């Protein structure tokens, strides 16, 4: 029932993307690492309530590698969110409910504020708004301990579970090993200046529910909480830390659904 | 450093602390009641121009002669009435006030109770969901709560191990009797009674609010959201819920200058 296929958008970009299903469209934007397998048993439970979900490696990462060093250097928000126009375009898809966790949640929060005619709504959970001089600093470091040093933050630190982290399996795991390089210099200097949230009252009254990981230590998304309440905006928790697709895969899906649903009751 | 008891007219003899000179600064214990927890802050915000107060609370550690009504069904509003005693006892008529946990709605009680009293409030991580699993140990033998809370204080909620264990053992001796009576008095009757069902009684008071940097999120994700309803500052200490254990330099530069905040705005 999965199609996996690429597609090639105007902008140089060779998308490896994933859809299952029929009805409303949701698409799962990845996180920074850019790997979409990691949703693999999400998409068929959503897939299975009446959906089509789409989802796709982000440009440089994965099976999305053939693409221009300017999609995966100096990476903003408002750059992710043009690209993730590109692929609905590519797909003919002309209005999407979207997920996005880290620098997925940024992409989601610029899709929702750049082209509102697209977006049903935008879940976004654990938005980065603060540069981490210890993740800036990787940025100069040899490839192999890029690699070496991301991989154990991931599995021992960030998981939400070591688990279910590991049972990704080797395949996976050597695409993220590629992948730690890639995002180390493009991502954690440029992402977090671009987050979309300096306008609290741009967000007041927009379909957006906010979420940060309940295992997260509270300094991480402190000033996610602050910004949600400030704007009105309904901010929650789901179980684990930055990968709740991993972690707790059913408690993630049901989650999308539930949120997709509550904005199709109140579309009509 | 004045080392001390003193009775009220409720019937609890308390022992207290009490070090320097200049505008009071008080110190309210977390629910486990034992002062000990602030000696090195103790003196160092003293050191800064302040008189410093502190006290093992109601049948905890030192304090432990009272009515079993003072640790028995516990409120933020009884623990205030009880805190107000003792400074009408050492004739403290304004003054700053620290509490953690049940001493967080302790401070937020005596602040909206006895504004003529309070100068400004400093509530950490305050506790306002029903635990299952902290209220359904009150029901189990004396040495098992003990075994058990001791090693939840230590893993679980300290903050820094180390510097945990380095109480030392006469500290965690009184902790060992404490357990018991805390499991049976707080958990039960704590959160129901926290006081800040109303945000809009909170809006525009002399209140500090802080969570612990290392705090699983889901755990004081509630204050965050209320503080920001009420406009109140909120703000982040290092570790969890215990500061004054795990960071005692930066806890003592915490009190110090929000209470330097508070006396400039008050001239
Ligand atoms: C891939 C996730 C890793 C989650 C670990 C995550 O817990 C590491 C700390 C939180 C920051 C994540 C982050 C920061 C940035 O500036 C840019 C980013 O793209 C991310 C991001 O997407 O991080
Ligand atoms: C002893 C402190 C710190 C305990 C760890 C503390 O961090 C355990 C989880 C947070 C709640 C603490 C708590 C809950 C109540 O219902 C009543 C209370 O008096 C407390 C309380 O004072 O907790």
């Amino acid at each position: 029932m999965r199609t996996r296929s690429t597609i090639s958008t105007p902008n140089g970009i060779t998308w490896y993307y994933e859809q299952e299903g029929t009805g409303p469209d949701i698409v799962l934007v990845p996180d920074g690492l850019g790997e979409c397998q990691m949703f693999d048993s999400s998409v068929s439970q959503i897939a299975a309530q009446g959906f089509r979900v789409t989802t796709f490696d982000m440009p440089g990462m994965s099976r999305s590698a053939k693409a221009p060093a300017e999609t995966y250097t100096e990476v903003t928000a408002q750059k992710l969110a043009s690209y993730v126009i590109s692929i609905l375009d590519a797909l003919d898809i002309k209005h999407a409910t979207v997920w996005g966790c880290s620098s997925g949640a940024s992409t989601v929060v610029a899709l929702l504020l750049g082209y509102p005619d697209r977006i049903r709504n935008a879940m976004c959970h654990e938005l980065p708004t603060k540069l981490l001089d210890h993740l800036s600093n990787t940025a100069v470091l040899e490839d192999e301990e890029i690699s070496n040093i991301l991989a154990n933050v991931m599995l021992n630190d960030v998981s939400g579970g070591s688990e279910a982290w590991q049972a990704l399996g080797v395949e996976v795991h050597a695409r993220l090993h590629k992948n730690y390089p890639v995002w180390a210099r493009g991502y954690p200097r440029t992402i977090p200046p671009s987050a979309p949230v300096q306008d609290v009252e741009a967000l007041r009254g927009k379909p957006l529910d906010w979420t940060v990981g309940a295992a997260t230590p509270t300094e991480s998304f402190f000033d996610n909480i602050v910004t949600a309440t400030k704007a009105g905006v309904n901010i929650g928790l789901l179980p684990g830390m930055a990968f709740p697709y991993v972690s707790h895969p059913d408690v993630f899906a049901k989650y999308v659904v539930e949120t997709t649903q509550k904005h199709l009751w109140n579309s009509s």
